[PDB]
């Protein structure tokens, strides 16, 4: 019988609604969960819960609270099958991103999902959620940190809560789903032990462009503290040939800022390799992030900026597939 | 008599010739074009009228300056046609449609804008199907707004965001459904000018030093891109640089991340710390209409208490309330 290492981190999965919104009641998942015969069926894996106290609320996570999760697994990884972290759905994505860096060589699956509706609710898909994802990371052979939600099973480094709330708030937009579970319609190394890296939170700006954005606007962006910029641009990472932004672009990566373009398409490329582009944004430094969601691009940057590299070995990194967050052009 | 539409070639593929060295301009090249090709002279098409801008603009390269010209093209020309049809590239499409809505109040005859990633003489080239159906619906299916035409669908412009980064699929309008699935008081132009604005996206642990930096001068207004229905960190360290900022007139706007769905933070009827640190609701507008709209609002004499009000209204159709 396997056996799987539950992280009941926070979301409203296992909680009580009330007037004054859902709140949280010690030990109600776990009483629920023991009353659900689905459950504990003969071919579901045994699982044991461990809830964090206090539940985190997914809009406060900091990147300490990812290294908790990641020591949790760490803690437990011989003495599991798999891992499922319950997690609210707000920064679920940026979990999940965040973790597929951290875990290296990880050769158990790790589930992250929840449910923005107490789970004894018919409009929650809890109990689906949790049952798919405790049932897949025990049988299902795909060692990766991936996020289950709305019967998909997605790669948790290219998820974005693409929907602002309800069933289907997650997609995948430039990688096709991993698994349905459901309906249905017509992968990263793990040779070597777990390595389980340390993240910090690290100043990274995420900032837009939009037509006649300013020098001055985009010199603050690059002020101190900031290590590093995600800059979100048009199409297939098009921005104004203005000298303004581009010498204030090309200043930053002078002294060692690491600049990354993405675009501000739902789904799709940035088209600007470093040797084989005329992109103004390439001579000025920028690097492209390909087709990098913005969870996967700022946990990334987290990640490398976390360890001792330097200014060029991220930039190289960065361009590089390391988890399966991005697709060579 | 036949209705009378005007084409602005502003930019964008359209109308120019793919060499070793991208796409070239031609001068009177789709005009040339278009003369050759029965299918734009039939019956139930408009009789059109070409003006190519000189030099064409790379859409990424456009500024508030660009948008000003067309707003003038279209209030120049408005009372000689009986619509009107902007071709532009697609990397700005949505914010030059977005500025337009605002810019051009009681709009009383159609507006499409369109373009294609090829030129418009290429096999089984969009160019020709979206201006050849742009110039049929301002003629035979009129919306007196501004519209973007993209892939048999008609939009509502400052609903429109481009979903892929290139591709004959290139535009949604998440929020809104498209006006057409294609398978009061006198025209007013606002001037816009170019305002310091902000728009960033929260992240876990974003620390109160790097949006401090967000807020220096000149920034007049900040969109901040947050979580969900428009949650943030409860913080005191990010909560305080917001509350700072708008206590000396900077406009804070909460958008979702989401590319579906609303902030639901209404100013009276919200317990959101946000709000109480000044920052107000964006509810499901797009970055390109609320960057748009924010342009616009900055452009006239209003005090921060007034733009604040007016980013809350549906002004143009780009917003829902919640």
């Amino acid at each position: 019988k396997k056996s799987i290492y539950v992280a009941y981190t926070g979301g409203t999965i296992g909680m009580q609604r009330s007037d004054n919104g859902y709140i949280p009641v010690s030990g109600h998942l776990q009483r629920q969960l023991a009353l659900m015969p689905e459950f504990h069926r003969p071919e579901m894996p045994d699982f044991t819960i461990h809830e964090y106290a206090p539940l985190i609320d997914s809009s406060d996570m900091t990147p300490e609270d990812w290294q908790h999760i990641a020591n949790d697994i760490q803690q437990n990884y011989d003495l599991y099958d798999g891992f499922v972290i319950l997690h609210g759905t707000d920064t679920m994505a940026f979990t999940a991103s965040a973790l597929s860096f951290m875990l290296e060589n990880l050769a158990k699956p790790v589930i992250i999902t929840g449910s923005q509706i107490p789970l004894a609710e018919d409009a929650s898909d809890g109990q689906t959620n949790l049952l798919n994802a405790l049932y897949l990371a025990a049988n299902h052979p795909v060692n990766e940190v991936s996020l289950f939600f709305n019967n998909q099973l997605f790669r948790g480094n290219r998820t974005t809560k693409a929907h602002a709330d309800g069933f289907d708030a997650f997609a995948s937009p430039n990688l096709s789903v991993l698994l349905e579970a459901g309906i249905h319609i017509r992968s990263p190394t793990s040779n070597g032990p777990l390595i389980v890296h340390r993240i910090t939170p690290q100043p990274i700006g995420v900032v837009t462009i939009y037509p006649g954005i300013s020098g001055a606007v985009v010199r603050n962006f690059l002020l101190q503290p900031v290590k590093a910029l995600i800059l979100r641009s048009y199409g297939v990472g098009n921005a104004p040939q203005k000298a303004e932004l581009l010498d204030e672009l090309k200043n930053a990566s002078d002294r060692g800022i690491v600049v990354v373009n993405l675009t501000q398409s739902i789904s799709g490329s940035v088209n600007m390799g470093g040797y084989a582009t005329g992109n103004a944004l390439a001579q000025a430094g920028v690097i492209s992030g390909f087709d990098m969601t913005v969870e996967a691009a700022l946990t990334k940057l987290h990640y490398l900026l976390s360890q001792s590299l330097s200014p060029n070995e991220i930039r190289q990194l960065m361009q590089q597939n390391l988890r399966g967050e991005l697709t060579d052009t």
